[PDB]
């Protein structure tokens, strides 16, 4: 299990959550010095359990798929809630048994889908740890819209910000005052996938990408990533998703 405590937090004890959090996923290979996450994992090993602690000490624990940091659900006192996919009911049966009851959002766990429930893009919606702080307790009491908002929140400060560097740093920016996230952030989420596939895809190609990942740049200029030695994928990226599960 990894932990994390919003009183008294700041970018270190943030940074050293996020460290706890990457290093807690299993590989048994690296590809260009990038960890590869497992193809599969079977039991209750599959699910990694997030203990998140808000302000005033309150918390939630948080089930996350380790072969692709997937939220699946949350435990809030002895409520558990999951996403409506059949991979969220597959954890359903090995997280959080003894809770007393379990609701089923209604929703699944994609992004398209938290934002129709949410009723904004995350475009729109403000991202670091105070924001962390807030979508904490809003889980803490069922209330399906506004915890659309919260797990976008949610995802984005934990599952994200492993996979990258850079949205590590943003949200370590975001300690003490929420911002909307960059198009440079938007774009690396939605990329995980691609830049996945195409960094197993250039062992095999002389470190070349089969096909070019298209993303927005700091300055907020769109790129075209065509190779391992771009920096999205020597500094930035720090989990690879297994071409199997793509
Ligand atoms: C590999 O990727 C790098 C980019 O990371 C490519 O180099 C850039 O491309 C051209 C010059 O070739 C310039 O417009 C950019 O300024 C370069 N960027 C950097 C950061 O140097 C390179 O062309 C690619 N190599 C192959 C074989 O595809
Ligand atoms: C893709 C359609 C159903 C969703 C399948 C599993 C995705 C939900 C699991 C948690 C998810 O929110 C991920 C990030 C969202 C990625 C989906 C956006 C297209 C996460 O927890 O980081």
């Amino acid at each position: 299990d990894v932990s994390f405590r919003l009183s008294g937090a700041d970018p270190s004890s943030y940074g050293m959550f996020i460290k706890d959090l990457r290093n807690a996923l299993p590989h048994t290979e690296k590809v260009y010095n990038i960890p590869l996450l497992l193809p599969s994992v079977s039991g209750a090993g599959r699910y990694l359990l997030m203990h998140l602690f808000n302000y005033d000490g309150n918390t939630i624990t948080v089930a996350v798929d380790v072969t692709n940091v997937y939220i699946m659900g949350y435990l809030a006192l002895t409520t558990s809630y999951f996403f409506n996919e059949p991979a969220a009911d597959l954890a359903s049966q090995y997280v959080f048994r003894s809770a007393r009851r379990k609701i089923t959002l209604p929703y699944s766990g994609n992004y398209e889908r938290l934002q129709i429930a949410a009723g904004k893009p995350r475009e729109k919606i403000p991202i670091g740890l105070p924001a962390l702080d807030t979508a904490i307790s809003t889980l803490l009491h069922y209330d399906s819209t506004a915890a659309a908002g919260a797990l976008l929140v949610l995802i984005q400060t934990t599952a994200e910000a492993a996979r990258f560097k850079y949205i590590e740093q943003q949200i370590q920016e975001r300690a003490y005052r929420d911002e909307v996230p960059s198009s440079a952030t938007i774009s690396l989420e939605n990329s995980w996938s691609g830049l996945s596939k195409q960094i197993q895809l250039a062992q095999g190609n002389n470190g070349v990408f089969r096909t070019p990942t298209v993303l927005v740049d700091s300055k907020g200029n769109r790129v075209q990533i065509t190779n391992v030695t771009s920096n999205v994928v020597t500094s930035n990226i720090q989990l690879l998703l297994n071409t199997k599960n793509i």
